[PDB]
């Protein structure tokens, strides 16, 4: 199955990207495997008129399906080559592009925000094509950045859809890559407070949050857009990959391109808060490197912690969750021999 992933459409035509164009996915069916990797594409999001207008001027393709090619190649965990994907090269592979600008949480029908609806529809569409058709199947829902949040917000819903409504005999797991953000004091004041944007997003998107998390923040459910608040109520196994000096957290923290020691020291502390915010997490791989995203990259085999590579840690976690904390032990940017480029 070395061939590319192939575009497919959704039956329910009322499920749409931001601009009204139809959504869908890419598929590479494997002739015999019962394992599925479903990868949610990432980006950022837009939460009001100005930001959405601007995203439509600066990033049209993430709000519409018109520019989409008929096929996609994706490396890392959706690669069909064993050198690049030593444990999942022979599974069924699905890519869901991100055209809803809502961290895969929207249910609203100048724009539409159907993220959570898109995801539930794609999963519905995979059943007739073999997903959990045979007992002993497995679904790994994985995503990067906003895709990471997409996974955490829907993972419990999807397991409960498939194991309970649909009564399939399937093990369901999630992986969030680089989607674990913090609400903290920025380096310099920015136009809007982190928490106010999340609140507007929730309302604009009509965001569908998980109930067990919503119960623990009943005054303000939008808190569940943060990894570290979502996680303690999450029941389905979730593997968290996080660059301890993540670039997207730096943009959020409004640090600018670091050329001063005050900026670099703010970054050093930003890694320490990230690290601590992962205190609770049972399965985690967090190297002290500058970066954003990893699961889709050919380099994903190369990053190690204590000589344990990411695919190898992920494989071990799969083994032991058929029914694992690796944080870098030095604390400064680029102290890992194997940091990328």
């Amino acid at each position: 199955d070395h061939r590319s992933l192939k575009r497919a459409n959704l039956a329910n035509t009322s499920i749409t990207c931001n601009d009204g164009s139809h959504a869908g996915f890419y598929l590479r069916k494997h002739p015999s495997s019962k394992k599925w990797i479903v990868l949610l594409e990432g980006g950022w999001h837009c939460f009001d008129v100005r930001s959405c207008r601007s995203r439509w001027m600066r990033l049209r393709h993430l709000m519409t399906s018109s520019q989409w090619p008929e096929t996609r190649d994706v490396g890392g965990i959706l690669s069909p080559h064993p050198e690049e994907n030593p444990y999942w090269h022979n599974a069924n592979h699905v890519l869901i592009p991100y055209c809803s600008s809502d961290s895969w949480s929207g249910t609203r029908t100048s724009w539409r925000f159907m993220g959570a609806l898109i995801l539930r529809q794609v999963i519905a569409e995979l059943i007739p094509v073999g997903l959990g058709r045979v007992p002993g199947g497995e679904l790994m829902l994985v995503g990067s950045s906003a895709g990471g949040m997409g996974v955490m917000l829907n993972l419990d819903r999807i397991r409960d859809f498939l194991v309970n409504e649909k009564k399939l005999q399937i093990t369901v797991r999630g992986v969030s890559d680089s989607g674990w953000f913090l609400d903290r004091e920025p380096y310099t004041p920015a136009a809007v407070a982190s928490n106010e944007a999340v609140r507007q997003g929730w309302k604009l998107w009509q965001g569908l949050l998980p109930e067990e998390c919503t119960k623990s923040y009943p005054t303000e459910p939008w808190r569940c857009y943060y990894g570290y608040r979502l996680y303690p109520t999450l029941k389905t196994p979730l593997f968290v990959f996080q660059w301890l000096f993540d670039e997207a957290q730096m943009r959020v923290d409004n640090v600018g391109a670091p050329v001063t020691p005050q900026q670099w020291n703010y970054i050093h502390e930003m890694g320490g808060a990230l690290r601590s915010s992962l205190d609770n997490v049972s399965a985690v791989f967090a190297p002290s490197c500058i970066g954003h995203g990893v699961l889709f990259k050919r380099d994903w085999v190369n990053i190690k912690i204590d000589d344990i590579s990411l695919p190898s840690a992920l494989r071990c976690w799969e083994h032991s969750t058929r029914s694992l904390r690796l944080l870098e032990r030095c604390s400064w940017p680029q102290c890992n021999h194997s940091c990328p480029t």
